């Protein structure tokens, strides 16, 4: 059985026959690569960016916005309810990919947090957590694919050479160790919010093929064929 | 020379003559009296209720749920760019009235999340504050009109007897000290979220008139003419 | 290879034989059951208890305190660097045993805080959970020998009958799911915080064996020989 | 009628007749000038430094680490109680003096958090805020003295030229806006954490006077002759 995704792409590279908008946009992607929402992302190659994707349960809101240093944002949302799409428990994380085409997928900074609330007035439980640079060796990430830590502490989910040149045809992830609990049966308000800092350099004269933030059942794996327009996702582009 | 504000009313008395609903109701307010969005509150008398209010500025959805222990929950929600009605800088706080009729508006604990994020690299500026408890002298309170702070450690911002009966024809307010800061021209996104939880009790068989959490202009005070139905926030019904 | 292991314990049986002082008391245990430091406990058997544990790497100073609603807390601190003590990358925990005498060892909510500064700007990393109940099935947390999560929400650590009547000679423990980062090379600060709440209730006389907060390795499980005296966390009592 | 001040003194010039040691040093201020613990400070004049101040009502030791990039630490401490010292309301701050000699004393980041938590189920009252930039006018910050946001988003707390050079003898000074509740009689522990970043440079061979970070009386004001040595503390040298 195919894991069950929501995302929110920075999606490069527009692969128009699997349905993308013929310029690098952002978009939210609910259980499939073709986004339910999307808007013109104007990407700033070789400078680092800013995501932030907020939700919670009682808006039924997913939305993100995309900014860099001096420059006008882009912003996407889309109106979901996440839990008739995702189960209780999930797991976090960050993918990317490169095909034919490349582009560097540094992760300089990663925070989220959610809260999940019942009406039995116990307080929320709650999650946060913040990385500001990654160590070398990250045990509370499972990284997945071709993800490493560099010497510089950047998260680079794609694979670079020694030089820091990008590589075509790569995929890995990241993702936090502990699963987040997202509903319950007893629920009133679930909430979550996440940021992610990014450098994508490239030589290539059209860069591919982006980065996502995920949400995934718990035991998420990279589909096998997630390579390149499917950002390590999916495992076909229905 | 007006206050402008913006607020979510838990409304207990329904004044169809200035077009509430028939029902007791949870509503947001926009500038008026007159909800921009309603949702039917089914009110439990003597027991403890919980409100928890969410925005930001990407998604321009302002909601609000309130619950009580093992009861379903109601929620209300208005699409709306607060940045296009509040100025900047705000204050925030809690009101509530009595007029002909009168419950007792009793603020157990009240919490408060803003953060204002630019296109800089500099993280999101935040405030944050949670009172679970409230001091007999609360020097980060403005305490307006009847509202004060009780032998048990509870807000009232309403009058009550020595022996806790409620009185009526009374209107409070309590503000957080300090200005909060929603929106600046740099402003990449802005988030606020809050909760508050609330004992009303009544001796009459219909109770008034209800309690608000409200965002305003800085130098925010009590209107002439504000009570009863107008909850402490407005100068007329228009 | 043994686990290494800094706790702070709650201590209900005094084993006079290991070194404990003739009363129930809190205690810092650093690498060994024989506490660094201990104070006088002033029980309350019956009644739900509060726990907060701090520390910083500046001052140095590991703090604990226990109170009870309405009752005088007690106090106890130890002086130690904790990176001559711990990995850099560790498990936080809660254990608890029972022995010849018994006791139910009820975790109602668990929180905790950690933070490590280094060189690049706003903390390297920070980690953050609270519960506030537990999830019948808490996929953020290892369970190890007879920990479960039960009817009401609550964290038992050890046996319970049908009826809530504890059993003698268990042990179990819960560990938060991810590796929690407390130290790095280019470390300025580290720091943490926990705060437990627990209901310790008893049939016997003299309730054994206690509670405990702990770090340890990563990979840390329940010694074999650690039952009663030893509270699920040493394999002899050196 | 004397404010009442604990602080955190970053003291750039030796002032031997008033009992600073003969070198730069960082200090601890306990209503007096002459600080009750000093240490050396490893100072690097033109390069942005950071500093972390903490204390909790257990431990009872207030603890400073100052470093730059994360390298070149200096730190220092003191056992004392402060609930022996200071009020339960406070107002907390950062000032900054030159005199003969002159610096920069430029703010581009502050943070603080207090925690209090009593007997009661109620968890923690809290207050959180976090400054990354300065807006242009900071209605959340009781502005003294000299004391002004620039154009970059820094807040300079003495007078600095159109071309960023600084001038002698100025005394600036920024409060919370808000009060701070920092014990009560039913408090179980007390606790604050500050971190400001600080940008200190000069034309003269010897910078003065310093940068402070202080917690004072709420109603506080610079004192009259507190310029230069004094840091715009202190009314005398006592
Ligand atoms: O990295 C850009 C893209 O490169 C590949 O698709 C192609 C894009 N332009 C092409 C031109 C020729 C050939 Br053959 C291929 Cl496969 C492609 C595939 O790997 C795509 O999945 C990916 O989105
Ligand atoms: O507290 C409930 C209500 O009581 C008063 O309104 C009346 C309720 N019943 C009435 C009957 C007659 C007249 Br006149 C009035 Cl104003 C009222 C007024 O104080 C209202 O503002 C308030 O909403
Ligand atoms: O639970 C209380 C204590 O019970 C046991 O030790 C004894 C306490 N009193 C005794 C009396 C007789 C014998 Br045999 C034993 Cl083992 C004990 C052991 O299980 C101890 O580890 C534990 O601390
Ligand atoms: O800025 C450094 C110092 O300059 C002044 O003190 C003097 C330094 N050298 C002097 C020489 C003569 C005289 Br009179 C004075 Cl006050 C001083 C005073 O402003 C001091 O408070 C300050 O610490
Ligand atoms: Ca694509
Ligand atoms: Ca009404
Ligand atoms: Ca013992
Ligand atoms: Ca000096
Ligand atoms: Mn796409
Ligand atoms: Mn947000
Ligand atoms: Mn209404
Ligand atoms: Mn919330
Ligand atoms: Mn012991
Ligand atoms: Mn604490
Ligand atoms: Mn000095
Ligand atoms: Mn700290």
């Amino acid at each position: 059985m195919a894991d069950t995704i929501v995302a929110v792409e920075l999606d490069s590279y527009p692969n128009t026959d699997i349905g993308d908008p013929n310029y690098p946009h952002i978009g939210i992607d609910i259980k499939s690569i073709r986004s339910k929402s999307t808007a013109r992302w104007n990407m700033q190659t070789g400078k680092v960016g800013t995501v932030h994707i907020s939700y919670n349960s009682v808006a039924k809101r997913l939305s993100a916005v995309v900014s860099y240093s001096g420059s006008s944002s882009t912003t996407v949302s889309y109106d979901v309810d996440l839990n008739n799409v995702l189960p209780e428990w999930v797991r976090v994380g960050l993918s990317a990919t490169t095909g034919l085409y490349k582009e560097t997928n540094t992760i300089l900074s990663w925070s989220f947090t959610s809260k999940l609330k019942t009406n039995s007035i116990a307080d929320a439980n709650s999650l946060h957590f913040s990385f500001n640079q990654f160590s070398q060796n990250p045990k509370d990430l499972i990284l997945q694919g071709d993800a490493f830590t560099d010497s510089d502490g950047n998260l680079q989910l794609t694979k670079v050479s020694s030089s820091g040149d990008p590589q075509g045809n790569s995929v890995g992830r990241a993702l936090f160790y502990a699963p987040v609990h997202i509903w319950e049966k007893s629920a009133v308000v679930a909430s979550f919010d996440a940021t992610f800092t990014f450098l994508i350099k490239s030589p290539d004269r059209e860069p591919a093929d982006g980065i996502t933030f995920f949400i995934a059942n718990t035991d998420t794996s990279i589909p096998s064929g997630s390579g390149g327009r499917l950002l390590g996702l999916f495992p076909d582009a229905n």
